[PDB]
Formats: structure tokens, C-alpha cells, sequence
């Protein structure tokens, strides 16, 4: 019972000779965070870091770089033991030798460019027989601490001579490479791969104690999602870094053999995985072998199927083998291969949000060097509808445009391999410009589940509106305690109705942000262009997209073009709202689905989604009042330069009857106003400069940096509202008559 | 199905051998029984896998017998005897039928306003027979295709007959109506293919077929025919006793003050329906725990900005619904049957079969 | 059409001989002249010889990243006939579009042509180019 055997968990930090450890579990195991201490490892082997403090890592386990992980023959999940050690002493000679394979392109220097930067003001606590990895120029590069002289570790100071001279040596064979995929290579998908780790790493870890225990462990996992997310390095990575066994069966491979060569390999493969338990036999492009059954022609594809299904169904009787697969969707695989006992858990994919975004970002850009302008924040806000793929090819791209305008300066012997050109090579932020532009991005067509980034501060007014949704949306999640002591059950549905443009996309979108729950957006064009006999797995789709990502908002806007679609045959309308309602009906409360909808004809919806149990909730949500006025033309104004003259008020008593939209778009035509006369008088300096040379007053500057009252004063007299008085009489009586559309009506 | 409950207990053993494993996980290499020993699952993990399984049986439509008793019902006192007369008695007395030489009927039609109480009385006579329930609804028959809804109503019907004795029960058949004429062709084709099968229909397995509508005017009249739907009970807006015993019916699991007078507030809502008495008590529900929770943040606050506090007493400050709830939700009540449509619907109360002939 | 007028098995071969000389002699470029030909969509193939040689192709094309220096390109009349498994990533992913010329290249077209020739000395060439419009 010691405090001093830890565990392995992922790492955080980028450097490689720091662990980290929680503050109590240093301060019970006696040490502070400047110590040097000692860790010990399988086969003996030992390694020699400089501590640091977390609040993030647990007590049971410690946090670690892979480049430790690879020097002390320890995996994820494994145990090692830590002391401190202050009598580690400093050096006189230290040897290092770089690995013959990362040194093949490379030629001339090794030491200015590498080394020199990398100790200065570092002092790494280095051992005799450690590898370690430097990035930079376009390349990592390995080296080997081979011989130190006060043996064996020691602290690098300016006094050790370094050693750089020699022959790159060869590799052990047992010596795990760098150039391999592990977690740290994989960006954006936190959560799944957290998933397919709990599924897979205890049956393959502890294979023997698994089967003493009893449990059936899941046997086909299925990821899936668009094309170029990275499901093939997905599967790569968990292999390399459980170390299991791995046979890669690749889809076109198998089916462009003959026929009884396509069976015998199916065969070979799931029998050569019997003889190495554990393992993991990855079934790339899955829809190429076993497609859909009414796709197949032929005796030759029909017993490949199932071949596979008898090979599936025969594992039971085998031991220790994980089958995953990988296709770009659910719905093109034979249907029999997603029942019990074969493929059954499935992990989805799916394209990555704007944090993901910056992390593929950060890791494609690891050996080039950038300039000091580019942030690559902006660069994942501009990107949208890029796969990782994508990212990958436009910071390769960016590369290249560089190294041409480097080949414009330096092209005669540029030929020769030279070191120099790679250390003064650098890429700017006008680079990233240019490839975001000659970029073709391929998911746009493809549904967003992401959280939006419209908070409450974006939409003025509103103010029972915003207590009415967050007692509807964020109570019975947050507090179900409360609802199951008074005995009610929360509603489901909710119908924004009103008059056009006041703002109801802006609130369904800011109750999804309070609550920090997805948010999928679905309007009615969308669905009548889903065809006559498309539209059904494709609602069903979406209610599908909505229980896996729960808990969220699930949004249908534009219900009256589904409305006006019916009746001019217009059968697709009918189609699709009777689709919608049953899909309402069946849906259950329990995993905390949330559906909202909105129109701007409350006299033609069909009355049959207003019933109790469906969207019966009915939120009027009207044309704005004075101080809400005030509040709009505030909140559109936050990122405009606004003199201080101008008087919002009396804006606000000027425009009566105008909704949020008009509001708007009296700001956008006074800021038109001001890049006209912005362009007109940097127009008439510059001639005035050019037909006048020699100017005593060089004072470039800004001559108009804001709107004043001249701007909103003209603005003003162009503006038209959108909403007639007949119209405002009927959106009054609707108000208080919706409810009775339901029996005979009106 | 039984795999997916196979699936839901096996994820939830592993979720605590995980947990035992941050535990334990140094000497849990070898081979001890004490650690299984010491194993258990809690609720908290079923609580967990409940969460994280997706069933696969949604779809499939359901028989079985209904948890709706009499008791949920309130009011509709001679409607309760007349559906025991119809389906209870020509199953448990037949032989009075053999001597009298009558035939027993087949169908029933209720209508009425939205929201009086049509499902659930189709629901409680099948529980007060002990028979089996197969609801369905008009968007399902309509989703079904077009060259798809054959072998669909076909199928029900056999799953009718299969399970008897039986109540097969449609819902909301004005869906089918309105989407009669805006071409409907699958309106017209769904309508005939039910009144073949009706047709086709032998009494002698003890099936019993009902509907409910909400619009009594765009109905098919050939449905009312002798020998098909020709029962017609109209189910009318509650009375001043059975709003009494309707908002009794509702507050069975909520706890209610003492305070409250319910029958004063069956004489200030008039011309409501059984919904809309139901909308009333989850109103006042919600307006309790908004001040449940307001109580909550507040002694919350108030311990936490002053620390050691003589009386440390968590308790339910409002535990209970009291005049101030109902009164204030009283003020947001809407009539949801306007007196144009009482009207019409007390027209069609006395003139719905002669609908056949020429008509209206 | 030379590929697909073998029989079967020389087939698979002829492309596999094109690889792989083209392996030995690198760099390289190879043409695939009508693509449209060999892989058209999934629907409108027919049979096991005519699926199994789009197999082989992208089995081809995923192999090349082992190789070294060897660019493929491919041409077709339009991107939609084409097996949609062909342009992922990997394969082939860099489109070019070229279309119908202007007005400007349709007088360089006919400079082109007529160099070997000899013109008499009123035909002038911008009136013919502004002449033909869908050439
Ligand atoms: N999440 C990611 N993080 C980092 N790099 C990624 C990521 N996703 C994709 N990539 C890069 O994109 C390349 C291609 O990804 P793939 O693994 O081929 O994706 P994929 O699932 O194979 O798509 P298909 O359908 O097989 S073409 C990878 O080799 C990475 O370089
Ligand atoms: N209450 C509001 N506060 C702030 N901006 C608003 C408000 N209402 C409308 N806007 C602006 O007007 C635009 C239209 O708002 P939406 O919420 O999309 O309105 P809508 O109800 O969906 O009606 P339409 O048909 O979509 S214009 C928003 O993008 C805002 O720029
Ligand atoms: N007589 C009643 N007694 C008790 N609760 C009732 C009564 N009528 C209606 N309710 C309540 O109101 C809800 C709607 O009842 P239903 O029987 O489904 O009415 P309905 O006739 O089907 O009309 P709709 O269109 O379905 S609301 C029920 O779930 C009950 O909660
Ligand atoms: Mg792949
Ligand atoms: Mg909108
Ligand atoms: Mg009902």
C-alpha cells in the first residue's frame, strides 16, 4: 500500500521532459514542482524528468508525453514508479548520434539548426540510452543520447560538449517509432474516441481476468461519417497505441481478386487473427463488399455477403477478437449486418466544429515554422464545411506557395540540398489568404449539430419571452428532482407565431446556448426538395441525428412554405407534415429532445401540431415597443464605430411600427453611406496629392472614422416598414384565437 | 426486445467494474475473489445504461393490455354503461344473445369537441375486459405508400385477428378527411381498403372495432352504414359535477393543499373541455416549483455569503400547491371551443345519420 | 476502348503493366484517356468483369503512395459520370475545368491553324472569329 505507483492517462502539455501530477498527491509523495525525479519501467528501463503541478489530473493517475511513454516500454494504462532523486549532477561530454531513417533527405548541418535551440535556457534532464525528437524545418528528427561521461544522467549545462558527429545509426527492432499514429495525432473528436477507448482498451488490456469475469464484451463497432474525417486513423491509432495484433482487410483489395481467391482471403484473415489473440481486424470501405441487397447482381457478390456473415456469426467461438468496420453512411450497408452479435455499437464521425477546426490546424503546422502574423484562430473561424482532410491540404498548399516565391529569389542553386534556405523559410499570413480562397470545401451540404454562438445579448427586448423559455428548457433539465416531487410531466413542444422578422431564429438559437445543448436548424425548403420517394429515411434521418446527440434543440423554421406548398396536387407537403407528426409521436422524453417551430402564417398551419402532446405551447412574439427600440438599435450597433452625437431615442420615436429588420437595415444604409463618402475623399486626396507633388503635409489618416448624425439623418429617409395596419389587426385577433383551430374553426 | 435487455444489464456490470478498477487496479492482475466479492451494482448505473441504450423496437406496433382504469376518467356516466353493454356483455353472457335471437353490433363512432375524453374511454373498456389494445392513429395509415398500404391494412387486421379478443381502435379520423381534396388519391384508397376489411370481418373471434372524430361534418357516410360504424355515441363538453370530478381525476398524484376549492373553480371555468383543465393544474405546477427554486438559490445564497450558521435545517419550504397557484393561473385560461362550434356541434348531435341520403 | 475491347483477364493485366512500368522509369505521367469508359457510375455497370476492373483501379490508385514520382491524369466529357468513388481523397481530387473558348481564343485557334498556309491579303481573321460563336 505505497503512494508512489502511478498510472499512465493522457497527456496535456507539449514538451518532452515534463510530467505533471495533482498537488496533493505530490505533497503526500514529498514533492515540490522544481524536483528532478526518477521513473522506473518494464524491462528495467528508467527515465529522468522535471516535475510540474496540475488541477486537471487525478491522484491515481499520472500525465505523460509519448516521447517518455516510448522510452520506458509503457503503454496507456500500465504502471510505473516514481522518486525523487536531487542527486543528478551536471555533465562534461555528452554523444549523440541521430536514427538513419529521419536523417535520408537532410545534408550539411546538425548542430546550429537543432540543437542549439532546444537547451538554451532548458537544462532537460537527460539518461544515457534515451531517444528524443525535435521539430522544425519542415521535418522531426530523431537522436539518441548514446554516452554521457558523468554516467549515466545528468543535466545538460553550457559546460557538456555535445557530440554531433558520426554515423545515424540503426534501430533496434524493438525500438517503437515515432513516425507512428497515436492519440496526439487525432484533433477534434474528444468525445468519440473517449467512447471507442472505453469499448476496446479493458477486453484487449486484460484478456484473461475478462474472461474470468463472465461479461460478453461488444464484438463490432461501426464508425461512420463523411468522407475524409479520419476513420482510418481512428482505427490506426487505437491499434498502435493498445498494441494489439492488427490485419487491415482493405474493401476494392478484396473485390477486384476472382472469385475463389475473394473467399479464401475473407477466410485467411479471420483465421490468422485466431492464432494472434488479441486482436483487432479492421474492414476498411465496407460498402464495397456487403452493399445493399437490392444492389447486388450476381452469385458471386451475394456469397461474398454471406461468407462475411457466417464469419461474423462464428466469432463467439473464438477468442479475443474486436472486428471494426468503417463506411460513409449507415444506410448503404445490407441490413443484416447490424443485428445482435454482429455489427452493433456505432460510433458517428462527424465533421468538426470551430475548436476542432483550430486543433487539426495546430497539428498539420508542428514541423513547418510560421511567421509571427499568423493566427490560426482566424483561419479556423474562416474555415467552415472542412473535413480534416481539407485542412491538411490547405496548409499543404500554403507550404508550397512559399517555397515558390522562395524559388523567385533563390533558383540557381537552390538545387543543391542546403540547410540554410529550409532555416530562413517561413510562411505568412498572406500564404493562409491565398489558399483560403483557391480551397473547395466538400461538407456543405451535410447537417451541422454544433452549439450556437448567439447569446442574449444579441437580441433586444423580449423579456417574459427569454423567463417563459428558460422555465420551459433549461428547468426540467437542471432540476428534474422538482417534477418528479409535484407529480407533473414536462411539455415537449413549443410554436413561435408572429409577424415577419421580430426575432425568432435569434431566440431559438440563444435558448440553445444557455442551455449549452446542440442546436439542429431545419427549414422548409429543405424538406420539399427531399423527393417523392427520399423523404422518408430522411426525416427519419434527422429525428435519428437528433436522439444521438441529445440533449437538443431541434428546430423547424419557415412552416408556412410547407403550407402554402399544399393545395396550390400538392402531395409532397401532405407527405411530409404527416411524417413530422409521427415522428413526434413516438419520440420520449427521456433522453431530453427538445422541438420548436415558427411561422409567420398563423391562419393556414395544419391543426393537427397543435394538439396536447405536440407543439401545444404558443409563444406571440410581436412587433417591438419603444424601449425595445432602444434596445435593438443598441445591440446592432456593437461592433460599428458610433459618434456621440447621435441620439437613439429619437430614432426610436421616429420609427413607429418597424420591426427588428428594418431596424437593421436603416444601419446597414447608413453605413453605405460612410464607405462612400469614405472612398470619395480618399479619391480626391489622392488626385489632389498626385497632380500636386512634393506635398509639405504627408498626414495619411482616417477623414471620417465614424457615423454621425448626417448618415442615420439620410438613412432615415429612405425607410419603408414591413408590416401594413391590416396586417397588425390580424396578428392581434390570431393572438388570441389560435387555439381553436381545431374543431370546425375559421 | 430481450437482447436489448440482455445488452442494458451487461453494460451496467462493466460500468462498476470500471469504477472499482479506479479503485482497484494495481493487484487486480491477479486472479482474487475478493474483489469479487466485494462487487456491486447500484442503481446509479442503471440509472447510467438507461440512458446510454438505444432500443430498437419503436417502430412495431404494439399489443397489449391498457393501464388506463375508470378511475382516470371523470365524469361520462352513462357512456361507461352503454360501452359495458356492447363489448363486456356479448362476451361473458353469449348465450342470452343465442336465446333472445338478436345479433350483437360490430362498431362504435365517438364524436364530439376536441379534448372531452375519446381515447381514454376506448382505453378503459379495453381494460375493464381484459382484452387486448391496437391503437392507431391517421398520419400512420397516410405515411403508408403508395404502393405500400395494402399489405399494411391487411396486416393490422390479421394482427386483429390473431390477438382477440381485441379492440381495434382508429384515432383521428379526420386526418384521413382533410386530406380528401386538398389530387388525394391515397385518402380514397386507404378509406375503401378499411371498409373491405370491415366487410371481411366475422364476429365470431370477438373483434370490435371504434373511431373518433373531431370533425363530424367531412366524414365518409358510407362508413355509417348498417353492419360497419353504426353506433353513433356523442360524447358532449362537461358539466359543472364533472368538471368537479375531472379536476379530482388530474391532482391524484400531486400534492394538494387544503386550502383549495375545487368546485369554486368548476364554477368559474365555463364552456372548458377535459384539456384545458388539464392545462389549468400544469400551470400551477410549474408556478410552484419557478417558487421552489427561487427559495432554493436564495437560502442557498444566504448560507454561503454567511458561513457558520446556527440553524442548519434543510427542509421543503413550500411542499405543497395553495389558492395562490390556482388563482394565478386562472388568470391565463383560453377557452379552446369557441359558441359558434358548441352550436354546430349540438346540430350534429341530432342529425349525423342522415348523412347518407342526399344530405348536407 | 483498348483496355476494354480485351477479354478479361489481359484485362486487369494491360493496367497493371502500365504501373507498374511506369514504376521503373520514374517520373512519369500517366494518361487515362476516357475514363468514362472504364469506370463509369455504379448503376450503369452490368456484370463482374466491368465492376472488377473499377476495383482494380482504385486499388492501383490507392497503391501509388508506396511509389515514387509518378502523377495520373484522367479525361472525361463530364464529372457526373464517373463512379463518385474515384474522387475522394487519394485519388483523383485536383479538377480542371476546360470549356468552350472566347472570343479571343477563337482568333488564336484559327492563327494556329492556318500557319502552314498562305492567305490572300483581305482575309482577316477577327471577322471570322467574331463569326463563329459555339465552335
Ligand atoms: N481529425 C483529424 N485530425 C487530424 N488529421 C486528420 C483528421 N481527419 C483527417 N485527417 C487527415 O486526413 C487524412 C485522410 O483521412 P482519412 O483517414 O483517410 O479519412 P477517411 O475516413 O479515410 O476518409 P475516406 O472515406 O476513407 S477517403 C489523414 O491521413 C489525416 O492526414
Ligand atoms: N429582437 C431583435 N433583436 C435584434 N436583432 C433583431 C431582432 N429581431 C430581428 N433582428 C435582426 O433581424 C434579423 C432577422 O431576424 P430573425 O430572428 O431571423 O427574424 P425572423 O423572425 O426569422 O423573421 P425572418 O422572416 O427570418 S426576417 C436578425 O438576423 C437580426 O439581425
Ligand atoms: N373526461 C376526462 N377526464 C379526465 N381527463 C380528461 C378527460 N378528458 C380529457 N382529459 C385529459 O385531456 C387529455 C386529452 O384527452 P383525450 O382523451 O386524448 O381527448 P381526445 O378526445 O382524444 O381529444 P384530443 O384531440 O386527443 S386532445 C387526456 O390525456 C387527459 O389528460
Ligand atoms: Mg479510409
Ligand atoms: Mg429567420
Ligand atoms: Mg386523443
Amino acid at each position: 500500500n505505497r503512494p508512489n505507483r502511478l498510472i499512465v492517462d493522457e497527456a496535456i502539455n507539449e514538451d518532452n521532459s515534463v510530467v505533471s501530477l495533482s498537488q496533493p498527491k505530490m505533497d503526500e509523495l514529498q514533492l515540490f514542482r522544481g524536483d528532478t525525479v526518477l521513473l522506473k519501467g518494464k524491462k528495467r528501463r528508467e527515465a529522468v524528468c522535471i516535475v510540474l503541478s496540475d488541477d486537471t489530473c487525478s491522484d491515481e493517475k499520472i500525465r505523460m508525453n509519448r516521447v517518455v511513454r516510448n522510452n520506458l516500454r509503457v503503454r496507456l494504462g500500465d504502471v510505473i514508479s516514481i522518486q525523487p532523486c536531487p542527486d543528478v549532477k551536471y555533465g562534461k561530454r555528452i554523444h549523440v548520434l541521430p536514427i538513419d531513417d529521419t536523417v535520408e533527405g537532410i545534408t550539411g548541418n546538425l548542430f546550429e539548426v537543432y540543437l542549439k535551440p532546444y537547451f538554451l535556457e532548458a537544462y532537460r534532464p537527460i539518461r544515457k540510452g534515451d531517444i528524443f525528437l525535435v521539430r522544425g524545418g519542415m521535418r522531426a528528427v530523431e537522436f539518441k543520447v548514446v554516452e554521457t561521461d558523468p554516467s549515466p544522467y545528468c543535466i545538460v549545462a553550457p559546460d557538456t560538449v555535445i557530440h554531433c558527429e558520426g554515423e545515424p545509426i540503426k534501430r533496434e527492432d524493438e525500438e517503437e517509432s515515432l513516425n507512428e499514429v497515436g492519440y496526439d495525432d487525432i484533433g477534434g473528436c474528444r468525445k468519440q474516441l473517449a467512447q471507442i477507448k472505453e469499448m476496446v482498451e479493458l477486453p484487449l488490456r486484460h484478456p484473461a481476468l475478462f474472461k474470468a469475469i463472465g461479461v460478453k464484451p461488444p464484438r463490432g463497432i461501426l464508425l461512420y461519417g463523411p468522407p475524409g474525417t479520419g476513420k482510418t486513423l481512428i482505427a490506426r491509432a487505437v491499434a498502435n497505441e493498445t498494441g494489439a495484433f492488427f490485419f487491415l482487410i482493405n474493401g476494392p483489395e478484396i473485390m477486384s481478386k476472382l472469385a475463389g481467391e475473394s473467399e479464401s482471403n475473407l477466410r485467411k484473415a479471420f483465421e490468422e487473427a485466431e492464432k494472434n489473440a488479441p486482436a483487432i481486424i479492421f474492414i476498411d470501405e465496407l460498402d464495397a463488399i456487403a452493399p445493399k441487397r437490392e444492389k447486388t447482381h450476381g452469385e458471386v457478390e451475394r456469397r461474398i455477403v454471406s461468407q462475411l456473415l457466417t464469419l461474423m456469426d462464428g466469432l463467439k467461438q473464438r477468442a479475443h477478437v474486436i472486428v471494426m468496420a468503417a463506411t460513409n453512411r449507415p444506410n448503404s450497408i445490407d441490413p443484416a449486418l447490424r443485428r445482435f452479435g454482429r455489427f452493433d455499437r456505432e460510433v458517428d464521425i462527424g465533421i468538426p466544429d470551430a475548436t476542432g477546426r483550430l486543433e487539426i490546424l495546430q497539428i498539420h503546422t508542428k514541423n513547418m515554422k510560421l511567421a509571427d502574423d499568423v493566427d490560426l484562430e482566424q483561419v479556423a473561424n474562416e474555415t467552415h464545411g472542412h473535413v480534416g482532410a481539407d485542412l491538411a491540404a490547405l496548409c499543404s498548399e500554403a507550404a508550397l506557395q512559399a517555397i515558390r516565391k522562395k524559388m523567385d529569389l533563390i533558383d540557381l542553386e537552390d538545387e543543391t540540398i542546403d540547410a540554410e534556405v529550409m532555416n530562413s523559410l517561413a510562411v505568412t499570413m498572406d500564404d493562409f489568404r491565398w489558399a483560403l480562397s483557391q480551397s473547395n470545401p466538400s461538407a456543405l451540404r451535410e447537417t451541422v449539430v454544433e452549439v450556437p454562438q448567439v447569446t442574449w445579448e444579441d437580441i433586444g427586448g423580449l423579456e417574459d419571452v427569454k423567463r417563459e423559455l428558460q422555465e420551459l428548457v433549461q428547468y426540467p433539465v437542471e432540476h428534474p428532482d422538482k417534477f418528479l416531487k409535484f407529480g407533473m410531466t414536462p411539455s415537449k413542444g413549443v410554436l413561435f407565431y408572429g409577424p415577419p422578422g421580430c426575432g425568432k431564429t435569434l431566440l431559438a438559437k440563444a435558448i440553445a446556448n444557455e442551455c449549452q445543448a446542440n442546436f439542429i436548424s431545419i427549414k422548409g425548403p429543405e424538406l420539399l426538395t427531399m423527393w417523392f420517394g427520399e423523404s422518408e429515411a430522411n426525416v427519419r434521418e434527422i429525428f435519428d441525428k437528433a436522439r444521438q446527440a441529445a440533449p437538443c434543440v431541434l428546430f423547424f423554421d419557415e412552416l408556412d412554405s410547407i403550407a402554402k406548398a399544399r393545395g396550390g396536387g400538392g402531395g409532397a407537403a401532405d407527405r411530409v407534415i404527416n411524417q413530422i407528426l409521427t415522428e413526434m409521436d413516438g419520440m420520449s422524453t427521456k433522453k431530453n429532445v427538445f422541438i420548436i417551430g415558427a411561422t409567420n402564417r398563423p391562419d393556414i398551419i395544419d391543426p393537427a401540431i397543435l394538439r396536447p402532446g405536440r407543439l401545444d405551447q404558443l409563444i406571440y412574439i410581436p412587433l417591438p415597443d419603444e424601449k425595445s427600440r432602444v434596445a435593438i438599435l443598441k445591440a446592432n450597433l456593437r461592433k460599428s464605430p458610433v459618434a456621440k452625437d447621435v441620439d437613439l431615442e429619437f430614432l426610436a420615436k421616429m420609427t413607429n411600427g418597424f420591426s427588428g429588420a428594418d431596424l437593421t437595415e436603416i444601419c446597414q444604409r447608413a453605413c453605405k453611406l460612410a464607405i462612400r463618402e469614405s472612398i470619395e475623399s480618399e479619391i480626391r486626396r489622392e488626385r489632389e496629392r498626385q497632380t500636386n507633388p512634393s506635398a509639405m503635409e504627408v498626414e495619411e489618416d482616417d477623414p471620417v472614422p465614424e457615423i454621425r448624425r448626417d448618415h442615420f439623418e439620410e438613412a432615415m429617409r429612405f425607410a419603408r416598414r414591413s408590416v401594413s395596419d391590416n396586417d397588425i389587426r390580424k396578428y392581434e385577433m390570431f393572438a388570441q384565437t389560435l387555439q381553436q383551430s381545431r374543431g370546425f374553426g375559421s
